[PDB]
């Protein structure tokens, strides 16, 4: 069996080929305060935590001791599942000492051999792009810590760029905006729970209004304010120009026949980060090209890394 594993910050995807997305777990581990030894790993973490052993605290590795990724990988490879041959997705700006350190551990935990992927090239093979052709495509991939975009011609990447402006950097700029307008502390699933309420790229008319509790900073008491749609983008806009510029950054990198052809085929955009509202019309505005929301922008990367298992000749 073969195995295509994307471990993301806060999500993991395991790929069986054949079975398809065969498990879907928390990017969690548990570590022992005293043993400083990983307990349990995803939803057995998710589990010890849930029945509070003590003693045992919970982590999000995100983006790393070699030791971490092993012991991770064992038991997502091991729970998902004569080796496995693993396609482990990679963000794209990762060096080749810690592409190696990717394929020893994945190799540690329990792998015949380890592969590694992109993450924009298994994005775009996802959301069923012509990585194949002689085509230019374009994905733009905003995850939590990391926005990637990519041309892809021929099945490899023309032009990349990566930036740490994505989804959790929304909640910051958010976070930010709330204390720097009402002098008021709000935390992060807060700040998630508005992006995703009320968060847009633009156009936030009609949106809504939220009522959302936090820490005066005068007082340091809990109380309530309503927060606009308005506000949020604002709060937001900073950050989704980032995303704008690496998008034109990109283009501006672009030979001019891929350039012409992505033109024509649209801009695909895939992650959760990518369910901001009206980013895609943003983007759009901005580059003056098709943009479009993939179908299933959440399981796209994982997808992608499972297919990439029927030409593990090109990552071999
Ligand atoms: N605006 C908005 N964001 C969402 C929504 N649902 C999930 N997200 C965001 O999706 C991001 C993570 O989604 P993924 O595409 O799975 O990213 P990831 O694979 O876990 O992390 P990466 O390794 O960087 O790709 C988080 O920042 C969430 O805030 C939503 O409905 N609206």
């Amino acid at each position: 069996k073969d195995l295509g594993i994307d471990l993301g910050t806060a999500n993991t995807l395991v790929y069986v080929k054949g079975k398809g997305i065969v498990l879907r777990e928390p990017s969690v581990v548990a570590i022992q305060r005293d043993t400083k030894q990983i307990v349990a790993v995803g939803n057995e973490a998710k589990n010890m935590i849930g029945r509070t052993p003590g003693n045992i605290v919970a982590l999000r590795p995100m983006k790393a001791d070699y030791e971490t990724t092993a012991t991770m990988m064992k038991y997502y490879i091991r729970k998902a599942i004569g080796k496995p041959y693993v396609m482990v997705c990679v963000p794209y700006g990762i060096t080749a000492v810690e592409e190696r350190a990717v394929i020893d551990a994945t190799r540690q935990a329990g792998a015949r051999d380890a592969y590694t992927i992109e993450e924009p090239f298994a994005a775009a093979i996802g959301a069923n792009l012509p990585v194949w052709e002689p085509t230019g495509s374009m994905v733009v991939d905003i995850g939590g810590g990391t926005t990637e975009v990519a041309v892809i011609s021929l099945g490899g990447i023309v032009t990349s760029q990566s930036i740490r402006i994505a989804g959790d950097e929304m909640d910051e700029a958010i976070i930010q905006y709330i204390r720097k307008s009402y002098n008021l502390m709000i935390g992060e699933r807060t700040a998630e729970a508005i992006k995703m309420e009320i968060g847009s790229a633009g156009n936030p008319e009609g949106i809504g209004n939220m009522e959302i509790r936090g820490r005066d900073l005068l007082t340091g008491l809990p109380k309530t304010i309503e927060i606009s749609a308005e506000e949020v983008a604002e709060a937001l806009r900073d950050t989704v120009y980032a995303i704008v510029e690496s998008v034109k950054n990109t283009l501006e990198k672009t030979p001019p026949e891929l350039a012409a052809d992505i033109m024509d085929r649209g801009i695909v955009l895939t992650g959760g980060g990518a369910l901001l509202r009206n980013l895609d019309k943003v983007i759009s505005q901005e580059t003056d090209m098709p943009v479009i929301v993939a179908e299933n922008p959440l399981d796209c990367v994982a997808i992608g890394t499972g297919k990439a298992l029927d030409h593990i000749d090109l990552f071999k």
